[PDB]
């Protein structure tokens, strides 16, 4: 607290709040995830110190970038470059034209940072819309990753369990089976995203959570009528790719950046508004406030 002056709330963690901050000295501007600790476990100055090692590893231009990490007695602070553009999700439902080409360029960024993590032996582990910030539009937009406090450090593509970690509608099957898992995990709630992008609703969803997970474990999704009618053929196969069961079979984020609809979007993704698509994401997002 010697050399940041803290300013206004930007948003909420399980145990933490990030605030705007500024250095004093040089009067630099940045974020600050504040870890509270009204929940002490055996392992706390471990998961701490993970979760920094694995923020200052990370520089790519889709994941947020961090400055510093302080450790003080009742909190902690990892202070990070800011971004101002907010929350991806609630960016999209402001738009006024939103297609799958849009869609398409959000995922593609998305798979860059997770594609960068899986290379330097990173699971994220909670890929979910609220993790996804935005550069400033006045910056160019870029799609950020955030908060790696689930995050775990892999040797190679070698898989074991580590642990129940995750957010419900996101989880995989091997998770929920307790199987070991690994990099595959993030594919599958990158195609969990991919879906709610195009259409604005979860692929699996019941208020009973047992009955959540027993459609999660059977990877029991479909594209119905009439909303799924108007999304191209080739945006429904990258979600197929993603969503499978077998995380042997799931495509890796290196091949899903090489994906038609990816990386041919203009001649690929529809051009068309979605305008239900916006609809059904605003309510998306006010249910997820509540
Ligand atoms: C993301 C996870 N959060 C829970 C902890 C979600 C659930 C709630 N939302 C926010 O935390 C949030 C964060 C930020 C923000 C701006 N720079 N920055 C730089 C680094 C980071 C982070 C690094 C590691 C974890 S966060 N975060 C930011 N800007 C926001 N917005 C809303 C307003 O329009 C600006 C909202």
């Amino acid at each position: 607290t010697d050399e940041y002056q803290l300013f206004e709330e930007l948003g909420k963690g399980a145990f933490s709040v990030v605030r705007r901050c500024m250095k004093i000295p040089t009067g630099q501007e940045y974020a600050a995830k504040i870890i509270n600790t009204k929940k002490l476990s055996a392992r706390d100055h471990q998961k701490l110190e993970r979760e920094a090692r694995i923020c200052r590893l990370l520089k790519h231009p889709n994941i947020v970038r961090l400055h510093d990490s302080i450790s003080e007695e009742g909190f902690h602070y990892l202070v990070f470059d800011l971004v101002t553009g907010g929350e991806l999700f609630e960016d999209i439902v402001a738009r006024e034209y939103y297609s799958e080409a849009d869609a398409s360029h959000c995922i593609q960024q998305i798979l860059e940072s997770v594609n960068h993590c899986h290379l330097n032996g990173i699971v994220h582990r909670d890929l979910k819309p609220e993790n996804l910030l935005l550069a400033s539009k006045s910056k160019g937009a870029a799609v950020k990753l955030a908060d790696f406090g689930l995050a775990i450090e892999v040797q190679g593509d070698q898989q074991a369990w580590f642990g129940f970690a995750g957010t419900p509608g996101y989880l995989s099957p091997e998770v929920l089976r307790k199987d070991p898992y690994g990099k595959p995990v993030d594919m599958w709630a990158c195609g969990v995203i991919l879906y709610i992008l195009l259409v604005g609703y979860p692929p699996f969803w019941d208020e009973d959570q047992h009955r959540l997970y027993q459609q999660i474990k059977a990877g029991a999704y479909d594209f119905p009528s009439p909303e799924w009618d108007t999304v191209t053929p080739e945006a429904k196969d990258l979600i197929n790719k993603m969503l499978t069961i077998n995380p042997a079979k799931r495509i890796t984020a290196s091949e899903a950046l090489k994906h038609p609809w990816i990386c041919q979007r203009s001649t690929v993704a529809s051009m068309m508004h979605r305008q239900e698509t916006v609809d059904c994401l605003k309510k998306f997002n006010a249910r997820r406030k509540l």
